[PDB]
């Protein structure tokens, strides 16, 4: 029974509007409605990995849990093991695999963040869920954001404190936040980011939806502004939107979107928006295509519609050598020439590196690099010739090409980490000193870069 080196999964994001859902929602899980839809003749094909987000769900998980299976079971007639199930106040993640993946998951881990002080601290935040796949790292973040068109920044301050403080995948990596820490993230959820046009134009709006013409909503979209404004999701990636905004209709319709003011809206307008989104980030040069990305029409219970994306995600098998597990190969190695960081900081300490990679027994610290002064006021922190070489577990050209090396630049004066990247092995050539580059963020901002050159030696 081969082990896989590719799986599907299944991501759904729905505010339910606290509302129990309709009897039948196999729509969502058979990625049909509008938008980019799943090939009928898919349809009894089982995703490997479902992963449901809901807000404003008024179920028990148990209530969810009987609904979520036999909604499976009923579309492919499988019986579906649940991986984990975790819930703050109305904000729900489960995760549903196929039985025969039940001895590839391990290490399941989950967390919450409650976001906002006081006043706003109370029914937004993120839950979330991290394991392993065989070899490969899954997380998967399901958040309801700050709501109302004027709050975008707190929209982007709230993803900030998801990032930071949701501690999920392998607390070793302690210098990286969950945007670093697996090879495949997904972060969905009502992120609550509008439409940003005027109240005014609201029935122009409506117009343009009717007449399935999103192009002059999506350039005032907030989220696809924010982005290309590095203002929050910075290194995600999000599918096309072409599905019709899903927030807010009328219940019991889709014929009728419900935008203007009332007192159960706090007197705010809620023009037509693309709420409710999935985004992801994996690291580089591993396979990921979103093969479905879109909205039901049939479900009707909330003022929302739910929202589906489906992937094809790279996955590696959990290698086992006559050397490592349990000592290095010595057929192996690692070396970076010529390395340099930039960073953004106008601080003065000196820095060091740090390497983490599940491709090697424990981290490894450098020794400081030297400090010179960019042309254009930067600090480039010099590594030369002076890298520690990397030890990996294991030699195998199969095994080491699909590994990452991530990087923490960390000041020597307060090892606190100043940037953080990923560098993939997956090279264009072995025993040959080659490019490498990553953008660094701390927090998931930019704060520099690091750049040089690879020489990888494996068994080959
Ligand atoms: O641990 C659980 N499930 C689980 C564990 C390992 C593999 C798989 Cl497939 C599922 C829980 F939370 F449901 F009890």
């Amino acid at each position: 029974q081969p082990e896989p080196d590719m799986i599907t999964i299944f991501i759904g994001t729905w505010n339910m509007g606290n509302a129990p859902p309709p009897k039948k929602i196999t729509s969502w899980f058979l990625s049909k409605g509008q938008g980019k839809t799943r090939d009928d003749s898919a349809d009894y094909i089982p995703h490997d990995i479902y992963v449901i987000g809901t807000q404003e769900d008024p179920l028990s998980e148990k209530e969810w849990l009987e609904i979520l299976k036999h909604s499976l079971q009923e579309i492919t007639s499988v019986t579906f093991k649940t991986v984990a199930i975790h819930t703050l106040w109305n904000i729900r993640i489960v995760v549903l695999a196929k039985p025969e993946h039940e001895n590839r998951i391990s290490h399941i881990c989950t967390d919450n963040v409650k976001t906002g002080i006081a006043n706003t601290l109370g029914n937004k935040g993120a839950v979330g869920v991290s394991f392993m796949f065989n070899g490969t790292s899954l997380g998967f973040v399901n958040s309801h954001l700050t709501s109302g068109s004027e709050k975008k920044l707190r929209r982007n301050q709230n993803y900030m404190n998801i990032l930071r403080f949701l501690a999920l995948g392998d607390k070793k990596l302690s210098p990286f936040n969950i945007t670093h820490r697996f090879t495949h993230l997904f972060w969905f959820g009502d992120l609550n980011y509008r439409v940003d046009l005027p109240t005014w134009e609201a029935e122009t709006i409506i117009q343009k939806i009717k007449q399935q013409q999103y192009a002059d909503l999506l350039s005032h979209d907030q989220l696809l502004t924010e982005r290309r404004e590095q203002k929050v999701f910075l290194h995600f990636e999000e599918e096309e939107i072409t599905f019709a905004p899903t927030y807010r209709f009328e219940r019991l319709t889709r014929d009728k979107y419900a935008y203007t003011k009332q007192k159960a809206t706090g007197m705010k307008y809620n023009l037509p928006s693309w709420c409710d989104r999935v985004l992801w980030k994996s690291y580089p040069l591993v396979h990921v295509v979103c093969q479905s990305y879109g909205s039901t029409s049939d479900i009707m219970t909330s003022d929302h519609s739910p929202v589906f994306a489906t992937f094809e995600a790279g996955v590696t098998s959990q290698f086992v050598s006559k050397n490592g597990p349990g000592t290095v190969d010595s057929q192996g190695q690692i070396e970076f020439l010529r390395c340099y960081a930039t960073l953004k900081t106008k601080s003065q300490t000196k820095f060091y590196l740090e390497f983490h990679s599940s491709c090697l027994e424990s981290f490894v610290k450098s020794q400081e690099g030297e400090n010179e002064e960019g042309s254009e006021g930067e600090l480039v922190v010099k590594f030369g010739e002076t890298l520690p070489k990397l030890k990996p577990i294991i030699s195998d050209p199969e095994y080491l090409l699909d590994q990452h090396i991530l990087i923490s630049i960390k000041s020597s004066d307060s090892d606190e980490s100043y940037g953080e990247g990923c560098i993939a092995l997956r090279l264009e050539a072995t025993e040959t000193q080659l490019p490498i580059y990553t953008p660094l963020t701390h927090h998931g901002e930019l704060t520099g870069h690091f750049q040089g050159e690879i020489k990888l030696q494996t068994s080959q």
